[PDB]
DNA sequence: TAGTCATGACT
DNA sequence: TAGTCATGACT
DNA sequence: TAGTCATGACT
DNA sequence: TAGTCATGACT
């Protein structure tokens, strides 16, 4: 068997960001992950605005960037914000979700399970279980399907989609406002990248390819791209994904079980609402 | 183990002027620093000029001329103010800064503990750690990430850039006043650079290319520069750094524990707040 | 200092209807009403179509058209309903809500307190109360201002308009649906008068001008009526009323305290469900 | 020589509700007040837009649209916001203000003294006091100057202007953003009478006659008597006001010592949060 | 005394 | 949210 | 199948 | 504060 301190379930934004900040505090640190289709993780940018996420506080915030950029650096872009300019923080998503510190067993965990020196982690097909004395489930819209509480009652899913031309560069990135609550945003998310998204949160079975194609055809306008038909050609990736709700919450931090962590309801700002998290589970597990 | 009389950490402006001060007093004296980008000693020019400064008092601003023309030299610069002169005092910033007298560990403490006799610099990767009676956290803007106090929970940076021109000269160094508590300074800062600076103090996530391009058009036409793509050509050089802040402080020199002083907060006249710390760390350490 | 067997609070159709059936049981009853705004049976019609009622079930809308057809007398419409017929039920809103068996004073309940007799109900401006010793408040949506049960916290108002002609008739009685669950209804309420609903249930409080205009023209589009300025000439009375609706329940009936009842929540099929509460009644007072 | 049941300072909205309603359950009641310039209610429309007061909870708006519609009248207008319709609430603060059934010395409360029997209210110039068993310190943003809480050490004074034209009438009252979460608010107050606000909440001591020609102006502007020189035409009336505000708290009501109570901070959702205020003061006096 | 720069509330 | 006021500090 | 209405969440 | 999205009961 493996016998380890921490099993992270789950390896999006949240169970790479809360595995890698245990690894690099001492911890031995193990994840498993089923690379399940629809992960919210895939489409996300990283984007860190301040303006989106001050509803924290600065208790929360400041912990989250100190983490961020120590671990991983956060990398500030000037956005145009209309005339005027904004800065928003950045963390590069290949970077966190391609570290490769932290072990991550391509298996779906089946059931948790305690025992006497800690917790026990089933797997489809083998009879062997992982087990450490701590367990993160950082499983995002699917962590109700493991763990159980009042706050996980309330865990929805609201899809949205992101796209990525290759060998493009935009000369100035922005954030232009379409709707309350939705803004469409270009950037560079890499030397030889753009990444376009205009903020739709719909829910999995309310989603379709024509709803898809609306949010393409607002992201291609706004970088000049519509009419080409470069999703045909390959020159455009769709990247879809579902984020984690609970109404209520920056996000869902909860000790369901002594040892037990359930991690998750991001929803929007989740790489700054990780970071948090992962800030408190290195001050409580450590 | 290394064991010393006295340890300073950050080797800046404020922490190459003290642990110098208390090697000069006798002391054996070692230094930390990790060279971190951002700093705010590196855009530097040393320029004290007793209308920025006098507002601390002749019982400090003398003492601390005598200990920086004693260790260092105090030059004096005649200035052009419109139609009068100015002199203001100066310091060779690369003298100060590059001073070897004190060794300097290029190293990142990672934790600052108390022993029997003594502090211990905890170093990230040395299961060994630094010791000495005496510890001096000078690490600017980045000071309440090691050291915890009252005044430490007002540190804040304000980000400010300069310019430093290759292989020219000026014929008139001069003073010019653009707005209340702003004004554009240009000087040789060595018998082969000409810097200019604006003043410009900023928060750290309010600074960009675009804020930053204010500053270089106001220096570059200060210098009639503007127009000639000097940046781009590699003929001047841009300077960024933070300074270390906190509203209601000469600057902030504090015994938070016995033996352990913080050392920050000298945004404003930092050479000359930096040699009244260090004679007062002279007088107070033993 | 006035003492009787049962005092009914509210004289819309529910107290009008249970009044009267205990009165005719034998017993004396008084009535008390503020004739406040916007009383939910003001526009009323008394119109009861089997499918719409149906769901109440044989053992409750049998009793209450007989206890009505003995009481007042249930005649039979027949309606045009797209190009079938149908036949609705209906009583006449002048005869229930016009009738004198019982007396009503015409005063605001201020409390209701109970006594070594019985019930006492206080009235604005009157240091004497009413005393009985069984209280029906039918109150319509403002039963939550006097009886505090819990089934009464989910009683809110849906509000309707309803537009009375004068001096019209029609030749052809309709349904004519035009949405889910909604349909202009167009018939002969008086010899001499025209009604006409669309059904709109609407929060008394997202009412306005803008939205009772949108009923009237659909109302008056159905009868051939548009074009005519009949506002205007004052040839077409608007009549506004909240009806009292109670998520989960014909309507509710309960005896909330010993013989201090609650009746309301008649939402639409509010003649139907007054007929059957007033069957129980009668039954169990 | 003068006892009676309850005192209160201050006669704005707050003391006005709180008065009346405590003299209306039976309670011997009088106010004070100096007609000081400044105070708050003197701009006030009295409007209570659900959307506004809803952070409250049922518990509170409910039993205060209750207590105001039983003891004044609670209108309902509908007003255009957007191509949209919204309905507020409304009691005419003419009729609240106004009211003559609790009388009012027109003095100024110098100290509130404990004497055997209750509390003893002294007035300016005037060598007897006033007695009572209960007093209510209504006094608006000077509230904090006779009683001395530590709630009450918050006590701020967020001051703004209204505009009343005189003889005119709008045909459509309307809530008009202008900034997010701001809004001109148009109606009309009397059958008379026009009243136009912006909703400016301002430091009393950064108010300027400069400051308030820019609310004149946009209120003006939107119900389109801009360039007509309304102002020097004695046409329009500007009623300043400082609101009482104290951060963390409906409004306060504070029993401060056995029979002084501080009723004030009453800012924003201040005649519904008076009517909350009464209710609970008549349900513990 | 002014322009610069920041922070907070948000019918 | 975003975007507009409001308020205050401060070579 | 569908059209109201209402009620709240919402980088 | 507005449009977008969800949910639920309904002559
Ligand atoms: C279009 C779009 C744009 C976005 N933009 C941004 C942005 O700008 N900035 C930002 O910070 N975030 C952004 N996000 C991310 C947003 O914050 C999401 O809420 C976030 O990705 C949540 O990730 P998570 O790790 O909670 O969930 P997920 O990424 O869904 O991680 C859950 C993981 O759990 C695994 N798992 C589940 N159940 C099991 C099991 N039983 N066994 C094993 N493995 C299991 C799944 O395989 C999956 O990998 C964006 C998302 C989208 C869709
Ligand atoms: C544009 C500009 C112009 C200026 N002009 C002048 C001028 O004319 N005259 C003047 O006197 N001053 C000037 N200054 C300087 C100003 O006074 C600054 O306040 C001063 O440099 C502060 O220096 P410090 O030593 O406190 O901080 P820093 O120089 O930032 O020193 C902190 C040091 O600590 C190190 N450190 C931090 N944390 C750790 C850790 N955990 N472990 C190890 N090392 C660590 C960092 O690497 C850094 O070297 C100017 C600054 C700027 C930006
Ligand atoms: C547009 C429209 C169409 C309708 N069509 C039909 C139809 O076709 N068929 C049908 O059967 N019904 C119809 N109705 C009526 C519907 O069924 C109502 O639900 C019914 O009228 C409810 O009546 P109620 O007696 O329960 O309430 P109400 O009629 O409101 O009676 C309550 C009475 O209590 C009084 N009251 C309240 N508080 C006090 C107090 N403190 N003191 C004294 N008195 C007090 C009020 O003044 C009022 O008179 C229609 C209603 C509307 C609005
Ligand atoms: C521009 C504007 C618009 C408004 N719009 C609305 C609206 O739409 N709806 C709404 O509900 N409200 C509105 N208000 C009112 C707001 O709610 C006020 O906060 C409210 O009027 C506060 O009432 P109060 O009774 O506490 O204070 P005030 O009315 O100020 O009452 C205090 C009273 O105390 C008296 N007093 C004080 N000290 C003494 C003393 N020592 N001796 C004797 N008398 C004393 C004063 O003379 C004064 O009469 C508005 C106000 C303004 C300025």
């Amino acid at each position: 068997s493996m016998k380890t301190d921490v099993i992270v379930v789950g390896a999006g934004l949240f169970g790479s960001i809360a595995a890698k900040a245990l690894a690099q505090a001492g911890l031995a640190v193990v994840g498993v992950d089923d690379s399940r289709p629809g992960a919210g993780s895939l489409p996300a940018a990283c984007l860190m605005k301040p303006s989106w996420f001050s509803s924290m506080g600065k208790d929360k915030f400041e912990p989250s960037l100190e983490l961020l950029d120590r671990i991983y650096g956060v990398k500030d872009i000037s956005f145009k914000v209309g005339l005027l300019r904004a800065t928003v923080h950045w963390c590069d998503p290949a970077q966190i979700l391609g570290d490769e510190e932290v072990p991550v067993y391509r298996e779906k965990v089946t059931a948790l399970t305690r025992t006497s020196s800690g917790w026990a982690v089933s797997l489809e097909g083998r009879e062997a279980a992982l087990e450490a004395r701590s367990v993160v489930v950082a499983a995002g819209v699917w962590t109700s399907e493991l763990v159980r509480s009042q706050a996980l009652g309330g865990l929805v899913g609201r899809a949205g989609v992101a796209f990525r031309w290759q060998d493009m560069q935009l000369e100035e990135q922005f954030i232009s406002p379409w709707a309350p609550y939705r803004q469409t945003v270009g950037f560079n998310i890499s030397p030889t990248e753009v990444w376009v998204g205009d903020g739709s949160a719909i829910k999995p079975e309310n989603w379709n390819q024509d709803r898809q194609n609306v949010s393409y055809s607002r992201c291609a306008q706004a970088i000049d791209r519509a009419g080409f038909g470069d999703q045909e050609a390959g020159r455009v990736k769709a990247l879809y994904g579902i984020r984690p709700y609970i109404a209520g919450v920056p996000c869902l931090l909860e000790e369901v079980e002594p040892g037990l962590w359930a991690l998750t309801g991001g929803a929007k700002n989740g790489t700054i609402s990780a970071g948090w998290a992962a800030s408190e589970l290195v001050r409580r597990i450590k």
